[PDB]
């Protein structure tokens, strides 16, 4: 829905859930971006972070955002992309929502192909 | 830390992460309470909810709260308690942070024994 898309444009952090090797959830705050056309969500991080290692190793992620009583969780399949062009593009998408990220040659992108969306009733449909 | 305890008293929702049978994370917004003395976090829900089924079946949960740049994730071992006295007590703890919950004879409590805390640097130590 359009209210959902506006919510996803607001400047807030979200929680990224990935799985550790033992299947325990690792849940940490991140910024993210969401492309409504492709359904790809992106998190930028430094290579080798626990987020990146978990996303690469287990292949899934959830991004969960809440403000007041409004919330969404976006679930999907995750991979890590270290291609320089992909990283630049993700940095610019990030800047579009947040602000210009600090330069970091070690930056990688966690790309999540969203399959399922849960959320508050005011944001679904 | 004391700033962490104050953060955990503020009236905000949080995300509860549990695992589905297939190990995919189920992440939905909840209110919760946290007892600093016992390290028990509590979520009230209607019996048979996906949260309750996942907590009972897989035995783990994470509660994650974010406001602005401040955040905490509380990880631990989860169980479902349907004892009437436990439910009343959890309802009152909930009311202490939020407001009196609607009467519901089917209410159960997800009790999470917190083992690990992650968060923003301003809240740890
Ligand atoms: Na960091
Ligand atoms: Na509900």
């Amino acid at each position: 829905s359009d209210d959902a898309l506006a919510f996803l444009s607001e400047r807030h952090l979200a929680m990224l859930t990935t799985l550790r090797a033992d299947n325990s959830p690792h849940v940490v705050a991140v910024g993210f971006t969401f492309d409504p056309k492709t359904h790809i969500a992106r998190v930028i991080t430094t290579g080798g972070s626990q987020k990146a290692v978990n996303a690469d190793r287990s292949g899934l992620a959830v991004l969960s955002q809440v403000d007041g009583a409004r919330w969404l969780s976006l679930e999907g399949r995750a991979a890590v992309n270290s291609d320089i062009d992909a990283v630049r593009d993700a940095e610019l998408r990030y800047a579009q929502r947040y602000r210009t990220p600090r330069p970091n040659p070690r930056r990688v992108v966690i790309e999540v192909q969203i399959e399922r969306v849960l959320g508050s009733a005011d944001l679904l449909d």
